[PDB]
């Protein structure tokens, strides 16, 4: 599924996102537009075998199983497909561990290079939230 830019801030709120760990809910959704263009069935290919899956790219080498990236681990405890669903819960939940665990959304290289620093505010600004 393709979200709206103002569709995906809402669905992103009801799941907690909104200011948590302190990243504002503009942040979440930069780092969505450019990690994946709001399509829920993104994938892409890292040079070391792994793959990047959703909404946000959240990587088979840590955070889920794809049963092809040997000598990883699944951080998350799902399935990489459950990344790709329509409905983000899971995707969600994945990135709540991965922005908890020290390095906040810096792990996002899309959102250290082109979020990072710039008014987020303007990814939610005319949504009805
Ligand atoms: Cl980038
Ligand atoms: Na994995």
């Amino acid at each position: 599924k393709v979200f709206g830019r103002c569709e995906l801030a809402a669905a992103m709120k009801r799941h907690g996102l909104d200011n948590y760990r302190g990243y504002s809910l503009g942040n979440w959704v930069c780092a969505a537009k450019f990690e994946s263009n709001f399509n829920t069935q993104a994938t892409n290919r890292n040079t070391d075998g792994s793959t990047d899956y959703g909404i946000l790219q959240i990587n088979s080498r840590w955070w889920c199983n794809d049963g092809r990236t040997p000598g990883s681990r699944n951080l998350c405890n799902i399935p990489c497909s459950a990344l790709l669903s329509s409905d983000i819960t899971a995707s969600v939940n994945c990135a709540k561990k991965i922005v908890s665990d020290g390095n906040g959304m810096n792990a996002w290289v899309a959102w250290r290079n082109r979020c990072k620093g710039t008014d987020v505010q303007a990814w939610i600004r005319g949504c009805r939230l």
